């Protein structure tokens, strides 16, 4: 019944910049076959911020027509208005998505817990009676919006069955450990690989993982089975030298032989040939 | 020249919906009191908090009420090429004077090359209709600085498409370089300390939050290039609080319209004590 392992699925682009939907679906099927319980579309690693509001509708519809069960799909929602967050969430939930991965709004800076509580509440009200299965996304290194333990408690208390978990990508164990003690009744999912297995052993329900795009079984052992893997921790450090999402895509290409993954959407830029060789070398030293 | 545009505040009802009547009346007041245009859905307008459907209804309502499209600028503050192009094309097709286009603001620490590619892709997607884009440099909010070099690249590649820059950095050495290197474009200045000086150096005006409640005073800076230390001193005061909620406090104070108090989450309304402080600071300078 736990959340388990979800791939933070990468989004492949053709040379003309459009989404390669067949390649995307095939990659999802591979990740599911290799140990993911679900795939998360349009998250950070998916460049979801860069995927249009019409594109995401086309992609979700195509995934469902291709026969991937909606209950094996999580959709990231990374927008700044109540209306758009509710609309995107409602559409995915109506389609049968397992969960929404909902970021707080990320335009205004230095926002208060009270402001955030009110925003989430307004989104949930706007979704309406069908609201369910929202995982709130704590990724302050990207959004510059922390979801405090206290805020998570306020949300859980007010919205039982609606706020069902937290994706904690803070890399702040002092925070994560409190999420587990106070809110481990929810699905507490852990972004920082060094504390993933540790957190699973303390009741964490898994991960929405970028590395799981190319080391699925290895991440599953951590996220589901609660087993450490120092090689994964080391890989993530070795890759700090490079933009995270473009480097993950380089390793999808390296492990699969699929050249499509090279390409990223602006405002990201391609990893250079020399830097790709460094990334592949770091991977090979650990896993090949 | 561009002149003075109000960075128009967006009024909300107690139930949270947009008070479109109050918004249009406020725009007419700002226009009548010295704005050449009004900018909808910018930072001061809480544009990030205005939904993709709401903005369409608001823009249609403005135009149906008889506000000239050539006196409307629309902020576009999204992170995807498709949505930036869709929103921009819609406003341009409706006859908006300009788009105020922010760079995407989810990913952090992005490169000039990535930004050039993003803007280029937006403009290609809009197509031949693309015109009158003001690129928005507000790094204190977006965490994305538009460098002088990037502005040059955009101007060179997209003449008539990239027609200006709204520089809200408050970084004079930056602004001064924009003016000196790219003053052939409409360089508009957000920092009040810098507005009149920049206008004297060839700046074309401002999209101004303070112009919601001190329109004539900002016009003398933005159009006539005259320093006003009172405005600078007031901005020092407004920067002690979340800026947009504090601006709204002063729209309420100067107009007697209570509606402006309310802000949309994730903002929170200014407290009664802080409101009296802001009003007192204003009164000490302007009343
Ligand atoms: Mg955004």
């Amino acid at each position: 019944q736990k959340f388990g392992l979800s791939a933070a699925l990468t989004t492949p682009f053709k040379t003309d910049g459009t989404v390669d939907i067949d390649a995307m679906i095939a990659h999802a099927r591979r990740c599911l076959s290799n140990g993911c319980d679900s795939v998360t579309l349009f998250g950070t690693t998916g460049e979801g911020c860069s995927v249009g509001s019409r594109e995401r509708q086309a992609i979700l519809s195509s995934f469902i027509a291709a026969g991937i069960a909606p209950s094996r799909i999580v959709t990231g929602v990374l927008v700044d208005s109540i209306e758009d967050a509710a609309d995107q969430s409602a559409e995915a939930l109506n389609a049968g998505a397992r969960n929404i991965l909902l970021a707080p709004p990320s335009y205004f800076k230095n926002v208060s817990d009270d402001g955030l509580f009110a925003w989430f509440s307004a989104v949930f009200s706007k979704i309406g009676k069908d609201a369910r299965d929202i995982l709130v996304y704590n990724i302050p290194s990207v959004t510059m919006v922390t979801l405090s333990v206290e805020l998570v408690g306020r949300l859980k208390a007010a919205f039982p069955g609606i706020v069902t978990g937290v994706k904690d990508s803070s890399g702040n164990w002092s925070h994560t450990e409190r999420l587990l003690k106070e809110h481990g009744d929810l699905a507490i999912l852990i972004g920082d690989e060094r504390d993933l297995a540790r957190g699973v052993r303390l009741g964490g329900q898994g991960a929405i993982s970028g590395v799981a795009n190319f080391l699925t079984q290895e991440v599953r052992a951590m996220a589901v089975d609660g087993k450490d893997d120092p090689r994964i921790v080391d890989l993530v450090v070795e890759l700090l030298k490079f933009p995270v999402t473009p480097a993950v895509k380089v390793l999808v290409s390296h492990t699969t032989g699929e050249t499509i993954w090279s390409d990223v959407r602006a405002p990201l830029v391609a990893i250079s040939p020399e830097d790709r060789r460094q990334i592949e070398g770091a991977f090979d030293a650990l896993f090949r």
